[PDB]
């Protein structure tokens, strides 16, 4: 690809995260603790998965961005409605206002309803994440090998303004207490 150059700074707004979740100093990387962080509750926050979106906002344009998921079993990642639901259980599918991709148990799904089958022959450790407003299209790129296509979403009704979208999952398994990071331009 070469959405390169739509490249933006994407940071991570506390006031959205779910209280066990552990975000840097410069807002670019987050983690799941092992207990709830002490910070008070909001409306804002994610209050039944280790959630969090971008402090951005993005109503029009073309937008790109990469995160790291280096040695993580499971996450999902993309850009969602402002408005969606923050409090009790929801599927991620673009009727209730996300369009995301994940890892989970060993295999890639994109977040449709149902979900669908993603073929991806070199792991990724790096995605990149396009989003092109007016056309109504939300892409995924794997990074680790050469920038080659994972998913795009077309005929997108985003229905409102869009924010960056990170799930870093649960840690079961003691195998993905590895953090997310956002990764240099
Ligand atoms: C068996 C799957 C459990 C699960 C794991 C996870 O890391 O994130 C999720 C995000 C979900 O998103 C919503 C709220 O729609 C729903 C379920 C999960
Ligand atoms: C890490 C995010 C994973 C996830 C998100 C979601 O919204 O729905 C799911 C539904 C799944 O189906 C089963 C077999 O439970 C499995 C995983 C998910």
């Amino acid at each position: 690809h070469h959405h390169h150059h739509h490249m933006v700074h994407i940071t991570l707004d506390r006031n959205t995260a779910n209280s066990w979740l552990i975000i840097s100093k410069d807002r670019r990387q987050v983690r799941m603790g092992d207990t709830h962080q002490n910070v008070s509750d909001n409306k804002e926050r994610f209050s039944n998965y280790p959630m969090v979106l971008g402090a951005q906002r993005f109503s029009s344009g073309k937008m790109y961005w990469e995160v790291d998921v280096t040695q993580k079993e499971a996450w999902d990642l993309g850009v969602c409605r402002d408005s969606v639901q923050r409090k009790g259980q929801f599927s991620l599918s673009p009727e209730n206002g996300f369009w995301t991709i994940w890892l989970w148990q060993d295999s890639y799904e994109a977040g449709t309803s149902p979900q669908t089958t993603l073929h991806i022959q070199v792991p990724p450790c790096q995605i990149g994440i396009f989003v092109d407003y007016e056309a109504g299209v939300v892409s995924f790129y794997n990074i680790t090998d050469h920038g080659s296509l994972i998913y795009t979403f077309s005929e997108c009704v985003f229905a409102g303004p869009l924010r960056p979208f990170f799930n870093v999952g649960f840690n079961y398994s003691g195998g993905n207490a590895a953090p997310l990071k956002l990764c240099p331009l």
